[PDB]
């Protein structure tokens, strides 16, 4: 267990210590990507902020002055980190450092005491006017004292005094009334507005309201009365402008009095008085400078309001010509707002404003929650600034003026709720979306090593024979898995220190991340290890692995988009995938962070928040989905069960030794109806080789399998050494080794250590294993190939290191299986010399597949056949049980009844069978095996084959085959045809492969109609609906009511009335004592509260907020922070109001407020706050007013100082009286509002207004019959935002338009992958011989590109008819669509060809090509979309000007076409309620016109680029070339000269300068090792590559002259199984018929022949997939020499078939031959050349040796005369003693304990009559079992070829 477990390990670490740039890269890509993050973290670094409370904004319902104080003062809004006095519950005003409020209560304090003393001068006045029709004068003097010192005691008018005698210069008129605050008269003070930008920002704050307008629509006399009542705020204003002109009366007058008449003047005041009215001289100014200052101030003053409306009220009596005329006067810039006085009792009403102007109305809240309290005047302010809610409360007043029948004096101080102190940072906002991203994306790659590196090693099969060998499974999966945890725990421990040194994630432990992430990697690699499962193919699941990974990441996101709709129940369901589980658990993590405590050992069990996992809580979960992962794939093992994905017999040798004795299995594939294989009895000798041969996978594999370590034995015994596989296995595989059919080898490995691996397994120890290991790699011959340590770079040699592997332990049993299939004849002989070196004391068990071995390296033979043992034994006479024994052969280089009757005389049993010409063949039976006979027979032959006009004799014994043979069966218009039949043969292609089509056709085409149906979540962008205002359109909600100086009636009123418009039902006294429900308060805060020095009023104690190294968001305190909780009562709306009378209002709101957020905090999506807004029923401003004394002294004026009769100064003076006496102010309210609510301010200004209403009113059906619902709408469109409604929107068109791509280039590479696979697999070979060119094969194939392009586009224009779309439905846009789609598929089709020929793998080219097509859509698509849109400068305006002429990708086109005609149907939709005239045709050449032309003009290109790339190409050895050199052969079909092959790169000609001449009577029998160029000689006659020099021409014609004309008469057979798995045989019989031409009444006759020459009757309509390898490489025989070739090519045609196969094969082959064909062979297995053909060569490293007729070079080099013996006593030597005194020769090879074999000296003239009666006698001397003499067959030469 455990040696072969760190055995494994170092296997699996050397894979990745050999390839050294995967594992680069897989370290370096996630840190390059957390470095691209790291990078986004430091661009965005994080920002906090100070407590933030917020100053007071006046209204114009609470005066006038106030008002402007407010916009003026607070136009920046700006945060202030100590409490504004504003917010504190006495005061409401906070200017009493301001010099105006200052001014105002100066003039109350000192116009109060000056009451008696101006009514003494007017009763003095009267009395002096009833005398002329002295106490008075001084009492008036000291009148006048008294006033002049109370005047002049004030420090205000001096501050005035002084600000207004300064220039006019460098600050302006705005700061000169903001330093006291806080007509081309017009054109000068605009100017001076201008001249400053702070005084241009201020004007544009006040331009709206300024020279704005209020267009009200209905115009009847309630609306009038409306009006009437709102613009007394308007007509009103500007009241100085006739006080203006009092000085106008009043200034000059008494100056006409005042100058040269000091007469008049003296008496009064000479009779400290003067000094106080201050005598006019050089210092002292009191009357010139009194006249002068206050003529300047009131002309400032008028000049100042000269240009206000003074009717901005207009009217317009229908909304059509309300909207016109707000449009004007918007282009005029001279428009405010549009009332609407919309009703049906209750008044409705309407803003209408611009879009500019007022807050967007589509939605409430915000989409993503910023933590602050958002106040910035600019972006999220626009009631205040803009100007809604100082018209609406205006409109509010004079409806509940109206309405009333009273007036109610009732101001509004609007007062954001300040905020705690906040940190906003953006990034780990959003660490819970973008992480487990990163990381997916980190680990997308790391996954696809895993699932390739296991598939492959599922792939080659080795994992089945280590399984077999003596490994578990379990082992298997451990050793895999701690070998790729490696790279996981290593990236994860890097990509932990890069976010803890990064900042990403600050504040947190380190380990506890580890952790994390490492149980993240332990989920993940088993993810992919069940990912591997499903899989047999290593590129395939490799591309797929990656796919299958990120496409369940994506729940992720699904889950995140809709956080707050799922339960808890569902995300622990849908956690139970691997990344979703890591989702959540950095959702935990990042919001875990966001309380500023880092993760660490402290919380690892606490839940962070109420409804997200906490850290342990994941950590548990993804071991969990750890195991159920391995669990499946324990299960999913079992998808395999076993698979992947007539008794004449001897047994009786002298050495018996039953090492492997085996009986009657009985084994059942749960699939084949027969059984696996039958019983069996026989038993195996070491010592011995015993062959056994059989057909193909019918007993030829199951039976090595089930007596090795694979199959288990549940029927048959099966006793190795004894023991069976049952009981043992254990201590047999020391003494077992297996060699199966496919090579057994690592890949990435090298020899030496390939060698000590399998001997460290099999039990040999360290110590034992070089001793080994040196004898190993020397007796396979690999010591100059083990220093170079190659594995790769050496192929077909490693047949041997799979057969030496097997002989790693010394093992007693060897079992090989076909060990000679893949390997060339120059290694075929160091194998058989491998096995003869180690054959002594081993049993061998060789099931080879051939029958040209058994005879030389098996001592026993034994034949299966279907699982039935046909016979076995030696392969002599004992088991040669044939009548026709031996076979005669009489060559010529004469007269068949004188040599038969000679025969006859001699021996009268014989056989004449063959009597053709140069050979006759006769047959002596067996029967009368004397061999004195036949050596008495034979000395007449000597004596008579000198005359016998023969001069050649050589005569066979019985041969393996035969007796093989005898015991199997006991147990225009011809181009026209060609696209025909190009075409039929991809419609069969296609049309069985069904799944295949039904994706590939199915999910884009509905992929698009399924994303343009559910993408229907994006907005349409367009006009804005109305909105009812309410605070009830927030859901539940609370608010608060804090009062103060409750001591009025009235107050109480409109409190009662708040409650009641609050929902709360108002109840009997009884029940509204306890009308509140207080909560409970915790009693150990209660002792926090009672321990501190607390009252109601006191503050909050503290709250722990983001200290310098641990930043927090919002601030962290208990329950003592907040203070108490008060009172509250529930409402049957769902609303909470809670009485919070005498607090600090302040010091409450801020340390309360993150406790209520903590509830929403968990998504920060759509934040349902609770607190949007408050009520303070405020009362008496802290201050002497002195106004009813001020408005008596006012009345006074008004009848004493000359009443005019007209009222100019009467009007003013009662205007006065109001200015006084409403100055009290007898109740006011404050509007506590929030901003992150978007229309809380208005809204509840709404509630106010509707509670003043309901205040002010009787019982009775009026309460409910009075109410008001003001609402918002907006105006429909201007100039510019047509275009902002029609196209910088654009969402659903812009995804529809990258969609089409995305789901449109899925559909054309299943024409590369076919195409590629057409290209690797060598049909393109096969159907490239004939008469179809290569533009010809072309031209037959786009034809069938368009007629399957057809399929796809009909299903998506037809599904974007069916949606009712508005661009796709009418018909004039649909057929633009068609044609485009149609030109684009016309011209995407060429470009995708040349790929092919650059690539290997179909899959690899499918996700190449879907990668770099995507990539180039989303690219031409959004860059150019998004570069023409939202302009910058002139810069990017001439770079997509380039961008759009120059168009030369196809999809660029397609995208920008679709996007200009969906917006030339937006354009025209927004036109349609404007002036449109708009035809709008989008068929326009300049607008899509060029694209159609570019496709049409660009698809030729790519047509013939892959053309033009694929047509670049534009003694007996001298007694053959001389013969062809001197002369050429026309009779002669192929004549070859100068076989010279260029390789590239090679620097070495293959064959040098050699030429020949093939006659088409009879076939050559070519033979050629690896590295004498046979592929590439077949490949330049094929006419693959260039055609530069060498002379090769068949049948008379050249391939210089017509290549399509060398094509016709050469068939090919590959080697490759260039057969489609979707059409069976005779398919592919039917289709070259119709590719030859082939009339259609020869057509069936054709197909039907070439079938049932060669079987194909029951595979006939049997599929491709469910053959043979014979199978498929006979009818690809047929196919070659089907269509009537001059030479018929088989490269390569056999590789371990079943022999029967061969006897038809050639049978069907000598019969064409004898029809008169050519045929050409080379094949690395030569006894078929020997057994059909007539003509043998062969070259070696591209060098002719023979070159002759095959008898001649046996006469030259072969050919010698052998034997072979049976001796029981296994004494040789005196056999050998005679035998050698007999013959001259004395040679010796195979001197073992089997048999003995014996060659004399070859061409003998005399008979071998010489030996057979002396043997008569002989093989009586000695104990001799038996003989074989094995003189002259023609399978001596292959001996030859075992020797040298």
């Amino acid at each position: 267990f455990w040696t072969q477990l760190m055995l494994l390990l170092w296997k699996n670490f050397m894979y990745r210590r050999r390839q050294p740039v995967q594992l680069l890269v897989e370290l370096l890509w996630p840190l390059f990507l957390f470095f691209i993050l790291v990078a986004v973290r430091h661009s965005h670094p994080p920002l906090e902020h100070h407590e933030c409370h917020f100053p007071n904004k006046p209204l114009p319902s609470a005066g006038t002055v106030p008002w402007l104080q407010g916009l003026i003062c607070n136009v920046n809004n700006t945060c202030f980190p100590q409490l504004t006095p504003g917010e504190e519950p006495g005061r409401l005003s906070n200017f009493n450092d301001s010099l105006v409020s200052r001014l105002l209560a100066d003039a109350r304090t000192v116009l109060g005491g000056a009451s008696a003393h101006r009514t003494l001068a007017g009763l003095g006045k009267l009395i002096a006017t009833l005398r002329a029709a002295q106490e008075p004068l001084h009492s008036l003097l000291e009148a006048a004292e008294d006033l002049a010192q109370e005047l002049l005691a004030l420090r205000s008018l001096v501050e005035l005094r002084a600000l207004l005698q300064r220039p006019r210069g460098t600050s302006g008129p705005l700061e000169l009334l903001s330093e006291a605050l806080c007509s081309p008269a017009c054109s000068e003070l605009i100017g001076a507005l201008d001249s400053h930008p702070l005084s241009r920002l201020l004007w544009r704050r006040l331009k709206p309201l300024i020279l704005g307008k209020l267009l009200f629509a209905p115009d009847t006399p309630f609306t009038r009365k409306l009006m009437a009542q709102v613009n007394r705020t308007f007509e009103e204003l500007t009241l100085l402008r006739d006080v203006r002109e009092v000085w106008e009366m009043l200034g000059p007058r008494i100056f006409t009095f005042m100058n040269d008449s000091s007469n008049v003047a003296m008496l009064q005041r000479l009779l400290e008085a003067l000094r106080s009215f201050l005598d006019p001289g050089s210092g002292g100014y009191s009357w010139q400078d009194a006249h002068a200052d206050v003529g300047h101030l009131v002309g400032t003053l008028g000049r100042v309001t000269e240009c206000l409306s003074l009717d901005k009220l207009e009217a317009a009596p229908s909304e059509a010509a309300l909207v016109s005329r707000a449009l004007q006067l918007l282009a005029e810039h001279r428009f405010w707002a549009g009332v609407v006085f919309l009703g049906p009792g209750h008044v409705r009403i309407k803003i209408r404003m611009d879009i500019d102007v007022v807050t967007r109305t589509n939605k409430i809240r915000d989409r993503f929650w910023d933590p602050g309290p958002a106040a910035d005047p600019l972006t999220d302010l626009r009631y205040v600034w803009g100007g809604f809610v100082y018209l609406q409360d205006l409109v509010e007043r004079a409806a509940v003026r109206v309405l009333s029948g009273a007036n109610p004096r009732a101001g509004l101080y609007l007062q954001q709720m300040p905020y705690p102190c906040y940190v906003d940072d953006v990034f780990l906002r959003v660490l819970s979306r973008s992480l487990p991203l990163f990381l997916t994306l980190a680990w997308i790659y790391s996954v696809t090593l895993t699932v390739k590196a296991v598939v492959r090693e599922k792939e080659t099969r080795l994992r089945d024979t280590m399984r077999a060998m003596g490994l578990s499974r379990a082992v298997l999966w451990l050793g895999w898995f701690l070998s790729c945890l490696g790279p996981f725990l290593l990236s994860a421990a890097l990509l932990v220190l890069v976010l803890k040194l990064g900042d990403i994630l600050p504040y947190s432990h380190p380990g506890v991340v580890f952790l994390f992430l490492a149980a993240f990697a332990v989920a993940t690699v088993t993810q992919s290890f069940l990912l591997s499962a499903f899989f047999s193919r290593a590129n395939l699941a490799a591309a797929c692995g990656g796919l299958a990974y990120f496409s369940l990441y994506l729940p992720y996101v699904l889950c995140v988009a809709w956080r707050d709709r799922l339960p808890a129940g569902g995300r622990v369901a849908a956690s139970l995938l691997s990344p979703v589980a890591f989702g959540f658990g950095c959702e935990s993590l990042a919001l875990l962070e966001e309380q500023g405590e880092g993760a660490q050992w402290h919380n690892v069990g606490t839940r962070p928040t109420a409804d997200v996992f906490s850290l342990a809580q994941v950590s548990g979960l993804l071991l969990l989905d750890a195991a159920l992962y391995g669990l499946a794939t324990w299960y999913l093992e079992a998808v395999c069960p076993g698979q992947y994905g007539k008794v004449l017999v001897e047994e009786a040798p002298p050495g018996l030794s039953p090492g492997v004795s085996v009986r009657s299995l009985e084994k059942r594939f749960p699939g084949s109806p027969q059984p696996a294989l039958r019983g069996l009895s026989l038993d195996f000798y070491q010592g011995h080789i015993t062959a056994f041969l059989g057909h193909n996978g019918a007993g030829k594999t199951t039976t090595l399998s089930i007596l090795s370590g694979l199959f288990p034995p549940s029927g048959g015994s099966a006793f190795i050494l004894g023991h069976d596989v049952r009981s043992s296995m254990a201590a047999i595989r020391p003494h077992l080794g297996v060699c199966p059919q496919y090579n057994v080898l690592f890949d990435m490995l090298t020899v030496d250590e390939h060698v000590w691996f399998y001997g460290r397994l099999k039990g040999l120890s360290a110590a034992v294993v070089g001793p080994e290991q040196d004898r190993l790699l020397q007796d396979v011959g690999l010591v100059s190939k083990q220093s170079v340590q190659t594995r790769h770079l050496s192929g077909g040699m490693q047949r041997k290191l799979s057969v030496a592997i097997a002989f790693v332990g010394g093992s007693q049993v060897v079992i090989l299986d076909q060990p000679t299939a893949g390997v060339d004849p120059a290694s075929r002989r160091g194998i058989w010399e491998l096995l003869l070196k180690y054959r002594e004391g081993r049993t061998l068990i060789l099931s080879t597949h051939h029958l040209d071995e058994a005879e030389l390296l098996g001592d026993r033979v034994a034949v299966v056949a279907g699982g039935r043992l046909c016979c076995c034994g030696s392969p002599l006479f004992l088991r040669r049980h044939l009548g026709s024994g031996y076979y005669l052969t009489l060559v010529k280089a004469v007269g068949t009844p004188q040599l038969l009757a000679l025969v006859q005389h001699w021996v009268p049993g014989a056989r004449l069978v063959e009597e053709l010409p140069h050979e006759l063949v006769l047959v002596l039976p067996y029967t009368g095996a004397h061999d004195g006979s036949f050596a008495t027979l034979f000395r007449e032959l000597d004596t008579r084959l000198a005359e016998l006009r023969l001069t050649g004799y050589g005569i066979s014994d019985t041969s393996l085959e035969e007796i093989f043979l005898k015991v199997v069966e006991e147990c225009w218009a011809l181009t026209r045809q060609q696209l025909q039949a190009l075409l039929l043969k991809r419609f069969l292609l296609a049309r069985r492969s069904r799944r295949g089509l039904f994706a590939q056709i199915v999910l884009p085409a509905l992929f698009v109609g399924l994303a343009l149906v559910f993408s229907l979540i994006v907005p349409p962008f367009g006009h804005y609906p109305a909105l009812r205002l309410s605070p009830t359109m927030y859901g539940a909600q609370v608010s608060f009511f804090s009062e103060d100086a409750p001591g009025d009636p009235g107050r109480a009123r409109l409190l009662e009335a708040l409650l009641q418009e609050a929902g709360l039902e108002e109840p009997p006294v009884q029940h509204s004592s306890h009308r509140f429900s207080a909560p409970e308060v915790p009693a150990e805060v209660a002792k926090v509260l009672a321990s501190g020095n607390w009252t109601p009023e006191s503050p909050s104690p503290a709250c722990q907020c983001s200290r310098p190294g641990a930043r927090r968001l919002l601030p962290d305190c208990p329950a003592a922070a907040g203070g108490p909780p008060p009172p509250q009562a529930v409402t049957g709306s769902g609303e909470v109001v809670q009485n919070l009378t005498g607090r600090n209002l302040s010091d409450f709101l801020v340390k309360t407020y993150p406790r209520l957020v903590r509830q929403g905090l968990k998504t920060k999506k759509w934040v349902n706050e609770v607190r949007y807004g408050g009520f303070s029923l405020g009362g008496r401003d802290p201050g002497l007013p002195s106004g009813q004394e001020l408005g008596r002294s006012v009345e006074e004026l008004w009848a004493l100082l000359s009443p005019l009769p007209g009222g100019a100064l009467d009007r003013v003076l009662k205007n006065l009286t109001a200015w006084a006496h409403s100055l009290d102010a007898q109740d006011s309210l404050k509007i506590w509002f929030n901003n992150k609510g978007w229309h809380s301010m208005v809204a509840f200004v709404n509630r106010a207004s509707n509670a003043i209403l309901r205040a002010h009113l009787p019982p009775g059906p009026a309460r409910h019959a009075h109410s008001i619902t003001t609402l918002n709408h907006p105006l429909n469109l201007t100039k510019e935002q047509l275009s902002e409604g029609a196209l910088m929107a654009s969402s659903v068109d812009v995804l529809v338009s990258i969609c089409v791509v995305f789901a449109m280039s899925f559909v054309p590479a299943s024409f590369t992958l076919v195409l590629i696979e057409e290209r690797v697999t060598r049909a393109k070979h096969l159907q490239l011989m004939g008469g179809l060119s290569p533009t010809l094969y072309w031209l037959g194939n786009f034809l069938w590109d368009m007629c399957n392009y057809l399929v796809p586009a009909c299903i998506v224009v037809l599904i974007f008819l069916a949606f009712q779309q508005r661009a796709y439905v009418a018909p004039a846009n649909l057929p633009a669509l068609l044609l485009l789609l149609l030109l684009y598929g016309w011209s995407i089709t060429p470009l995708m060809y040349p790929a092919s020929f650059f690539f290997s793998v179909p899959s690899t080219a499918y996700v190449v090509l879907t990668c770099i097509n995507l990539f180039i859509g989303i690219n031409g698509s959004m860059a150019t979309f998004v570069l023409e849109l939202f302009s910058d400068q002139k810069l990017q305006e001439v770079s997509r000007i380039l961008k759009q002429v120059f168009l030369i990708f196809p999809h660029f086109c397609l995208g920008r076409g679709l996007i200009d005609m969906v917006r030339n149907q937006a354009m025209a939709d927004a036109f349609e309620r404007l002036g449109d005239r708009q035809f709008q045709s989008p068929l326009r050449w300049e607008v899509v016109g060029k694209n159609l032309l570019a496709m049409v003009i660009q698809g030729p290109l790519f047509l013939l680029f892959t053309l033009l790339l694929q047509h670049r190409s534009q003694e007996d050895v001298a007694r053959e070339r001389e013969r062809v050199v001197q002369g050429a052969t026309q009779g002669d079909v192929l004549v070859l000269r100068n076989l010279t092959k260029v390789y590239r790169g090679q620097r070495m000609p293959a064959v040098d300068r050699l030429c020949l001449g093939i006659p088409p009577g009879e076939c050559f029998g070519l033979l050629g090792v690896n590295g004498a160029g046979k592929t590439s000689t077949f490949r330049m006659v094929t006419g693959d590559t260039l055609a530069s020099r060498g002379e090769a021409v068949l049948a008379g014609h050249s391939v210089a002259r017509e290549p399509s004309a060398a094509h016709l008469s050469m068939g090919y057979c590959p080697q490759s199984d260039a057969i489609f798995e979707l059409l069976t045989g005779r398919e592919h019989l039917e289709l070259l018929a119709r590719l030859r031409g082939v009339p259609e009444a020869q057509v069936a006759q054709t197909a039907g022949s070439g079938l049932a020459r060669l079987g194909l009757s029951w595979y006939a309509d049997r599929p491709a997939g469910t053959y043979s390898g014979g199978n498929k490489r006979k009818l690809a025989t047929a196919l070659a020499l089907v269509g009537d070739p001059a030479v018929v090519f088989l490269d390569q045609p056999t590789t371990g078939m079943d022999p029967s196969a061969r006897r038809f094969l050639w049978n069907s082959l000598l019969a064409v031959v004898r029809e008169g064909r050519s045929v050409m062979l080379t094949s690395h297995s030569m006894e078929e050349c020997e057994a059909l053909c007539s003509r043998l060569a062969i070259m070696v490293n591209g060098r002719f040796r023979c070159l002759g007729s095959p008898q001649h070079l046996k006469g030259r080099f072969a050919a010698g005369h052998t034997l072979t013996l049976r001796v029981p006593a296994a004494r040789s030597q005196p056999a050998a003693a005679f035998v050698a005194a007999e013959f001259p020769g004395a040679e010796l090879r195979e001197a073992h304990g089997g048999r003995l074999r014996f060659q004399l000296p070859p061409g003998g003239r005399c008979a071998l009559a010489r030996v057979f009666g002396e043997l008569a006698v002989h093989g009586a001397e000695h104990g001799v079992e038996d003989f074989s003499v094995s003189q002259t067959m023609l399978e001596e030469v292959f001996l030859y070829f075992s020797k040298d």
